[PDB]
């Protein structure tokens, strides 16, 4: 049929939106247009990547779900059962997106369970919902075209917090390695003082305790500025704050 | 009736491939099957990033640019005037992938040419290649949808070249942090008398030729040899090789 | 005679200026020598001074930090060499090696209580001159890595808006108008953003905003824009 | 005497580069005659030489505990301690102990003595702060390489020496590549990736495997998370 059509914009998405970064909540939003249906991108965990509702039914116990962004444990693990593409799965079913829970109402309540693989690894799982239509093989080509290139999405951004997880780490050292002896010596005790990734620095509370000048300290907290690790901030009579993620572990390796 | 076979086909390989190639050749593979007709994956300068054939063409003209991997100028430079899906461009034409002598038995021969386009930046050009029919929708769909992905799997290389080519960068940097004053002049001259990426190390006046010591080299080889930068082969009378492309570029700063 | 409190002196100051070096290591040898000290480079250059009693002969007055050169002798005294050139005397002490050490007085001639004051001293500043370089190739060439780690961050987007950025700012600080460069070449300003924060990240850069008059940038790494320029 | 301050001159006026106060030790030994012995504030030995052998555990790393106590208040210089005679000299901006029984201790032995203390100072500030240089280097390029890993490969790469459970060993092809279902193609170019940095040294077998050496400290405790 014009199934053309609705492939063309999920294409022109995925045609700008292509290269970094990885936004889950304007993907969902046009599979939610062109699948013309609820989409729940779904982490293996159960976590709420991205999501977008088509229609909407009032429901305290539905809406909440959504709120946590989090799916109810018993919920998330029965989806790893569900292996291949499991189509238009009735109200009276365990893995239906209609707790309603009078399904009487709910005569068309559909849900449609497409797994999201990375090849290697089950990476999620994506989680569809109507009440106006069948799930025909038009409805399906979408929702497996999308829950591929969720797929690849999702190992990115896992791909990308390995790089960066060690990236980090990595200037983190570099800027260790800057240091003197003292210089390192002044900054174990700096952040000691501090015990945490703000505070205010009492340098006169230091540069007694072991008689390393105060002007040492002044290097040790450059050389770390320098690199992006801090970023300090002239305040009455030093206010210092993290810019790294990694910069406190990397430190308590003595 | 199933598109679906032919797009779970094409789904297969992507997510079975989302770890890390990229494989332009697997690719044009698949499409080559779902879509039935031949493939060719055009880089913005002509360069065919990958190719699979369906159909065997009798003529030497395309197998010889085809066994070049590389397309004509003017040919190439006629794909940018395509800002969008064009469908079955005769043989009578500029952008027909039967150019041939004997055209008179080419009717059925046809061509359709999808722009492959991210960030919003023309990437490259898919091009279809079919004697049997014209290109359906059927067709259309498996054709975007697959020069969307490629579109998305380019950028990926291009941003992990990048990764690639700084970081290669940074372990050649972080090598000659290593290095003494001595340990690094003695370097400069060492691959000044190479004058390329291999060669033999005599040193015997080399070293001392300028007045460097014999044993300060062996150091300053062993640390760049750390970092994997190079690798040294012994013998009576030592060969040298560079393993790092940027080494001798950013080596190259006095 | 006590020699020890002369030494004794000498040293306790080297080891409060270990690291971190001649400025100060020439006022060192000044007080404890109690004559003029010129730290000479290999090629002439000033590292350190400190004068004692100042002769206002202005046939030499070393803001120009450079002697004019050539002074080539110090080539050819390869030893310590006391009392050259009234007793307006000289002493060079060679540091040259693997510098020059020169002391210049108006009185006594240094006797022999002595250049060991110098000759020890000599010592200890080829140590700090060979601490120089291997404490700069250190930073020199980290530098460039940390550049290096940050442009690795970067997507082809990402770079292409720094590559703008700077070629705007046509230095090193400047306004940057975040507005347009998303027009140039169509790219979105998010991108832009992201791009500032990944080298601000390494603290390559600084970027602090303006209002809507737009992001003041300074750059915070003398080894970025030239990194920058390699295609 | 001045050659006397000659010897000390160029003994270690090369100086230089790296540093090896085992060659300092001697330097001392030799010159000031003594018994030379460089020792840690807390008590490790880091550096001696010998020049009056005496017919007398120094095998090693570390004093006395009440003995290095008592060494830490000696805040002065004092030499001729007695019990075989016996001077302790301070090192810091460690603890220089010299030990002799022939002409005595000259006030310009201690010249030497004190001069050295001073040298010796120096040079433990620059082997810590260029070892604490090497420890956060020698972290930098193993993170460095880690960057460049995906997904898939992290997890190949924490299976395998999992499975090496130690520096060295023979990797059995594929029967890795059960363990995590990638395709093992992935452990190649993450095996290649880490030896590129010169984290590893890999070697092919034929039918047998690989053979994989860790060649980086720090490789090791760094993938420890996970």
């Amino acid at each position: 049929m014009e199934l053309l059509a609705k492939t063309r914009k999920l294409n022109a998405l995925l045609q700008s939106a292509a290269g970094k970064p990885v936004n889950f909540r304007e993907m969902s939003d046009t599979m939610c247009e062109v699948i013309e249906a609820n989409v729940f991108v779904v982490s293996r965990r159960g976590k709420l990547l991205g999501y977008a509702i088509h229609q909407q039914i009032e429901n305290e116990r539905m809406k909440q779900m959504l709120a946590e962004r989090q799916f109810p444990e018993e919920y998330t693990q029965s989806l790893f059962n569900i292996t291949e593409t499991s189509s238009n799965l009735d109200v009276n079913s365990a893995y239906t997106a209609f707790p309603v829970e009078n399904r009487e109402l709910f005569g068309q309540g559909l849900t449609t369970i497409v797994p999201i693989v990375g090849g290697g690894e089950r990476l999620g799982t994506l989680v569809l919902a109507r009440l106006g239509q069948e799930f025909l093989d038009d409805d399906l080509i979408l929702a497996e075209y999308s829950s591929t290139v969720v797929g690849m999405e999702i190992l990115r951004e896992k791909a990308e917090e390995i790089e960066e997880e060690a990236r980090s780490k990595a200037v983190v050292q570099m800027a260790i390695s800057s240091l003197s002896y003292s210089e390192l010596e002044a900054i174990e005790h700096i952040f000691e003082e501090l015990n945490g990734t703000e505070g205010l620095l009492v340098a006169s509370k230091i540069a007694d305790r072991v008689g390393i000048t105060r002007s040492v300290i002044v290097n040790a907290l450059r050389k770390l500025e320098s690199a992006g690790v801090i970023e300090s901030r002239s305040l009455g009579m030093t206010y210092i704050k993290v810019l790294n993620d990694k910069f406190l572990q990397e430190l308590a390796k003595l």
